[PDB]
């Protein structure tokens, strides 16, 4: 349902969107298979198809040519750069999807996965310093890439969430996410995503079977 990578510079030629291809500025030009979400995205002038090459500079703090984010207090390798929440369908959803052609799934699973980084929203803080005390500041603001994947083989609808390492504060600095409101808030932000996606699912006149056992649910008629 959801799992949470924490990107650093040991793992980030593992991260999506780290390779692209020369001859385009984007992954996939003219569709949703990639999107900018976030209140933060939208401070920096960024919406649509993600340009890989602003992917890969915001990836490591470069908020523009002049500023770079310097997060790193302590070994340089370990510095974090971002966290990926992917959030997978359930398998009988994936399979209307990917092996059915369902657009509608498609539409309804895009829907519940911004449903959940609005919500992750709520979790963004930054440390600061307001008279020589440290305080924590409630931002409410990310930047998000995502990144479709429809993998047809055993059907995997899900999409990669990239959150940057990086929030804007009140003075409009950019500063690196405290990320421990957004760690302790994992099952919350993957419940989200289900119960939205079920919503969705049902609005739209789909059948689906509920397991009591770990209130999880699935398309009725499928895996
Ligand atoms: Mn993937």
């Amino acid at each position: 349902m959801l799992d949470i990578t924490t990107i650093t510079r040991q793992n980030v030629t593992s991260v999506v969107g780290y390779y692209s291809d020369a001859k385009d500025d984007y992954y996939s030009k003219d569709s949703s298979f990639t999107s900018w979400q976030g209140t933060g995205a939208e401070a920096l002038g960024l919406s649509g198809d993600v340009e890989s090459a602003r992917f890969k500079e915001l990836l490591v703090g470069e908020i523009d040519t002049f500023t770079h984010m310097q997060r790193h207090v302590g070994d340089a390798k370990k510095e974090r750069l971002g966290y990926d929440l992917t959030f997978s369908a359930p398998k009988g959803v994936s399979m209307q999807a990917l092996i059915h052609g369902d657009k509608t799934i498609i539409e309804a699973h895009e829907k519940a996965v911004a449903a959940a980084v609005r919500e992750a929203e709520k979790l963004a803080q930054a440390r600061t310093t307001r008279q020589g005390k440290s305080v924590t500041q409630n931002t409410n603001n990310l930047v998000v890439a995502t990144f479709r994947h429809e993998t047809s083989r055993d059907p995997d609808l899900h999409t990669h969430a990239f959150v940057m390492n990086m929030t804007q504060r009140e003075d409009g600095q950019w500063r690196a996410l405290k990320n421990d409101e957004l760690m302790r808030n994992k099952m919350h932000l993957g419940d989200v995503y289900k119960q939205e996606l079920a919503l969705e699912l049902t609005k739209a006149g789909y059948e689906l079977r509920y397991n009591s056992k770990n209130n999880t649910f699935d398309m009725a008629h499928f895996s």
